[PDB]
């Protein structure tokens, strides 16, 4: 099977990458960074995010694996000490696949679409920032404040969490909208995070300023002459390789509790 | 078809009930409050909650309808002026059914099970209140504070909202756990609301005190010699009659925005 | 000087109490638990709270000292290992006094007044709980929800913190009001904690139910036939003995950060 | 007395400015926009903020007045219909002065100091944003997130409120620090807003990136090669003219409740 390995690029991560490549050489595995079937990321959740976006055009063809060389990650999630064990299992094909939902972002000026694994955010570009929030064609609120964040389920433990959003098991096909410092006095928003199912479309439309900072995961991205930003749960999913039981709620506990 | 009508019991609600009964008399509808197929509640969301619990042993056989004689409700949701129109549609059978998820609560001392339409909460009974929170058999956190709230999707606009939880579209089969004033210093909890899918079981277990106040919707309910409280999304659903499009997000907007 | 020592009553605390009494016997110090000039509390913040309320009728005459036999406390704040050192300093009189503000609570049915070192809270007694909040004679809000908390500055790190209140340096003569799960839809409150200076009077008045649970620190206290609860910063202060610099913000860091 | 009048610059505000100038012409009042003793601002709180910063070099010599031509403001606070009445009172000298605390911001690369009437904020410039928070020379926390906000008491109803801070009566000489989306997992902050008294110094120091967006009220202000940002309650105060009783808590009620 074709595989590739990305590294965060520190000594630890690079050496482990080389050891894994060497270990893969003892089996019928070929290093292909153009059309891999298996993408191994070595570092942290940030490195994994790069790996996802490196290979988002071939998501249906790829199984992802994350190895943390620092503290536990939500995507990266395997210990370096177990890397020798994963070489064998991967080469022997002794693994299932689990899929997490993704977020589709559409930006209309022409249209550009993006996939987020964690979230997409909209901000300005100079203070607030006024947008009309439209849900399935019906105007829901006029938001004034710092920005808005639309998160996938696995992204709920990242930015969404810091903004007060709910943590959502990634088996739920949904997206979550959170507010960043909304003004409430004109001027009224819901306050609460909102959780939308598949096929719901949330649209953001400008009121005065048309120039926004739009993020997708770690990428951002000042958008000029924007007419609309559209969110919905993607038809596409990211596939992980597993291996062993490491439940989402254990990862939450291990990351935030103890 | 067998139907019944509950009233909040003010002049407005009682008179409208009598008018509807009279209106139902012009069709082939019989008033049966023992085995109704249609349960109409006239008043507010509180009245609807009573109606649900009045008839929870026959949920699979019943379609519910809410009429608000005061301000808009989430369950009660039809205007009094449209009551004549619903008599006809109901009697002619020109309506579909929509189903919302429910919350199953199990209390072990023997076991007692309950269904919540909004939420179930656990409190003490004397300050805090220490419970071990166990998710699918694995200890997640030791909670110390005022209490905990487990909410259905349609319940997310009630108590759950006041506690900082996310608002969840009721097409999502999930439950949401929120904290009430948790101590964080011993003593660590997640803080964030947690959203669980079907088949996840959240268990609360006592640390010292075994005497809790346990609520299910408007009912509560000091429980003595408790060993465990178990939560999961129920296999059972409440069925509403509809009629016309009145989207959840419109009801949210209409209730909280304008 | 007359002194007394309260103990949390575990082996650790009792043995240290006896050792301190023995150590005080080597100086001109007499054990008087009726009219002490120095009150030493050995245990935690909870034990200190008992000590304060044991001796609140003689606050102007007493200097308090807290020794933690477990983890660091905000009032209790000295290590057991430094107990021998405090015996000498106390007996030699090598110490200044620092004063923290207190909260006066007045309950009118006749009137009863109380002093809080941490906070006073009002709850029901059966769900919510509706009160009119009146600030300096002008109606401010109708609160509906779980309850309200009025905190002193040193109390801001306790219940007030769990409810989302600001942490306030205890050199500021102020009180802070926080909400517990307020309904916002009728029904509107400020949401934000409110910080009042000396001479501001906040009054809570019943709307329907007149039977409340009223807490003062660890004491509570179901109040029957209540007409009004009044809050203001007390003219009275608690005096601590010091000794050495242990800044409030260090105690905050040491308790909540690392 | 020398006076000047700033206008938000819409038809309403300009016409009222001209009418007031004409009205002032009937008394011994001279229009001086260089060295006024009275600064009248006509528009909203935003216009008032401009007026304050226009004249911050002569704060000890000036009494400010705000007139709202739209909805009620916290600084602007008089109705247009009462403008004729204020002309007379001002010209007759039938008014007291009330003072609110200000925030001093010091930025060290050389030093630059600023006065804020509402708040000063620090952000990046590219995501987070890591700063060491030092309180009175002792390291308090390493903050990672979107930014930080330091607010005066009258500023607590603005940005500070949207970030979850407490509302503080402006008779209290204090400043309030709030967090914007802090990461908590490395990586720990207090969470709670912090309220500091006069003479406390809060310092922000860079960890990696030295290029910040620094705001003072409506001004911002990308700062290059920054070593430190220092906050403390200013020795200087803004003086308002009054006139009549319009209590802070009434303004809060009138702005946010009803
Ligand atoms: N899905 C996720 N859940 C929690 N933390 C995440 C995350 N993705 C990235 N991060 C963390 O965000 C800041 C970086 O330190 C990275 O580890
Ligand atoms: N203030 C903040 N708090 C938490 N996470 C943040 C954050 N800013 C960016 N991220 C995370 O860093 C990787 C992105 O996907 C986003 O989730
Ligand atoms: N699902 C729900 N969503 C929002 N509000 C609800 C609700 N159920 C009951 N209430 C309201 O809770 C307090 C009562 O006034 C009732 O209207
Ligand atoms: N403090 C509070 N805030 C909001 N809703 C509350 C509440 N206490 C009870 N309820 C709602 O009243 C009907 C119950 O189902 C619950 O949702
Ligand atoms: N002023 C205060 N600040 C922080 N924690 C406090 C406190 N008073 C009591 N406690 C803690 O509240 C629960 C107990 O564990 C006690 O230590
Ligand atoms: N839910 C809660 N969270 C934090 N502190 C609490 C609490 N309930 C009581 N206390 C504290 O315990 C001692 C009291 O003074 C109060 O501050
Ligand atoms: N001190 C304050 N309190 C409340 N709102 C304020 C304020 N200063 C400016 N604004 C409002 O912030 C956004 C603008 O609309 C302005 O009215
Ligand atoms: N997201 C936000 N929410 C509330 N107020 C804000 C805000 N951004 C800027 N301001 C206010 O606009 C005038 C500034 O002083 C600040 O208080």
């Amino acid at each position: 099977m074709k595989y590739m390995i990305t590294s965060k690029g520190d000594e630890k991560s690079d050496l482990l990458r080389l050891n894994m490549i060497a270990g893969f050489g003892e089996y019928d595995m070929e290093y292909d960074d153009v059309e891999p079937e298996i993408v191994i990321s070595i570092g942290g959740d940030g490195t994994f995010l790069s790996a996802f976006h490196q290979y988002e055009e071939r998501l249906d063809e790829i199984a992802f694996i994350g190895i943390h060389t620092g503290h536990l990650g939500f995507y990266a999630d395997w210990r370096p000490a177990e890397a020798d064990k994963l070489v064998k299992l991967l080469a022997k094909g002794e693994y299932q696949k689990v899929s997490y939902p993704l977020l589709k972002t559409t930006v209309k000026y022409k249209e550009a679409t993006y996939l987020a694994l964690n979230e997409s955010t909209v901000k300005s570009s100079g203070g607030p920032f006024v947008v009309d929030v439209v849900i399935n064609d019906i105007h829901f609120e006029r938001f004034r404040g710092d920005g808005l964040c639309m998160s996938t389920p696995s992204g709920t433990t990242a930015y969404n969490k810091s903004l007060g959003g709910a943590l959502m098991h990634p088996s739920i096909e949904a997206m979550q909208l959170t507010e960043m410092a909304s003004i409430n006095n004109v001027y009224r928003t819901i306050g609460s995070p909102l959780v939308f199912p598949k096929h719901h479309v949330v649209s953001l439309q400008p009121v005065n300023d048309k120039d926004f900072q739009i993020s997708v995961d770690h990428l951002s991205i000042l958008h000029r002459d924007v007419q609309e930003i559209r969110y919905e749960v993607s038809a596409k999913k990211i596939h992980f390789a597993r291996f062993r039981s490491f439940p989402f709620w254990r990862r939450v506990h291990d990351s935030f509790i103890e």
